[PDB]
RNA sequence: AUCAGGCAUUGCCGCGAAGCUACCAUCCGCUGGAUUAUGGCUGAACGCCUCUAAGUCAGAAUCCAUGCUAGAACGCGGUGAU
């Protein structure tokens, strides 16, 4: 159709700032500061109320208005990242060989050492992305909680940790062994 | 004659340094980036879902480099003495 005009509403919570110039969304909030440049999309933002910001696409398309709702999603994810933040719980699932996971330091860099995964002599090194914090949580045996602000920091840290412990040259339906993201949620309680 | 030699298409036999040479001998043959397949992240389209659409992570003996050989006899630079 080439949609003459379409827009998306982006709500702004009670104690956060949104700084947009030419396409650099810089959200500040109680947790801290998140930056993300959207110079790849070609949309227009407009502050109406200091609490709603309307993002818009003029003479849109099927592939174009899809991105307009995508950018609303990414910007809400940033506001969530500063207001409440993110917290991914992963469980160690092992059949025989218990997974030995701990956070070590190599030249002050924050790695996650994985040793004794299917009794593998290898020591798997998962570099913790800055802004992501690792907690080997008590009260749940064989759990690891990756918390912080930016969803793409938390999610890719959790994903890169899951991917390195993939069993090779086996029936992956019998050898159901590795560290899997059980829960994806927010840091703040009363929820 | 002796000694010492000639000729036998290098007279033949044993040893024979130097030279060349043999997986028949010895030494030596590097580690970064980007990717494919594939598995993923965030994530719309399609109130969910989704690795894909925007963006992105990981990644092969592949590709490009580090390296190695040559050096354009019409590519070039610095320098000496003239």
């Amino acid at each position: 159709m080439k949609y003459i005009q379409t827009e998306q509403q982006i709500e702004i919570p009670e104690g956060v700032t949104v700084s947009i110039k030419s396409r650099i969304v810089k959200v500040v909030g109680p947790r801290g500061t998140l930056t993300k440049n959207l110079k790849h999309i070609d949309v227009t933002f407009t502050k109406v109320n200091n609490q709603l910001i309307k993002v818009a696409v003029h003479n849109g398309d099927r592939k174009h208005v899809a991105a307009l709702r995508t950018v609303k999603s990414l910007v809400d994810n940033m506001i969530t990242g500063v207001t409440k933040g993110y917290k991914y719980k992963m469980r160690y699932v092992y059949a025989h060989f218990p997974i030995n996971v701990n956070i070590v330091e190599k030249d002050g860099a924050k790695f996650i050492e994985v040793r004794n995964f299917l009794g593998d002599k290898k020591i798997r090194n998962v570099p913790v992305r800055d802004g992501v914090t690792i907690e080997f949580s008590t009260n749940v045996k064989d759990e690891i909680v990756l918390s912080g602000n930016s969803v793409e920091d938390v999610s890719q840290n959790a994903a890169d940790l899951q991917q390195i412990c993939r069993v090779r040259n086996k029936d992956i339906r019998k050898f159901l062994d590795g560290i899997y993201v059980s829960h994806k949620g927010f840091i703040v309680e009363d929820e």
